[PDB]
């Protein structure tokens, strides 16, 4: 399946989750930088991408503090 | 129609969801924090299977899968 190199992604507020979700729904791998986001908005970030993952069997990973990573099941036929 | 009692039933809301069942959840027992990233991980989980979540009440929401359709 198609998949562009991992979609990096600068936050500013929640409404970028929109930005994440829909590269990884289309099976890309994004990787994001939550450095500029208040605590709690860094944490419905994280929580709307967990939603994402579980829905698609994907996997979340954390980077570091403020870097986090979701990357889409493997295509495989 | 499922009753929460932690964000750790985000997994009960999402198993029944991602097998393509409509579910209906209260929030009356989850503090303030709590109920906002439920529907955080709700609203991920409708992102990605192209699903509707829809607000009751205050403390009632519904998640529901796109809908099956063939031509």
């Amino acid at each position: 399946s198609y998949q562009s190199t991992i979609v990096p992604v600068e936050l500013h507020s929640f409404e970028d989750a929109q930005v994440i979700g829909g590269a990884f729904r289309d099976g890309d791998a994004v990787v994001f930088d939550m450095s500029l986001l208040s605590r709690e908005e860094a944490r419905r970030i994280v929580d709307f991408a967990a939603g994402l993952c579980f829905a698609l069997h994907g996997k979340m990973q954390k980077i570091d503090s403020v870097t986090f990573a979701v990357v889409p099941e493997l295509s495989n036929i």
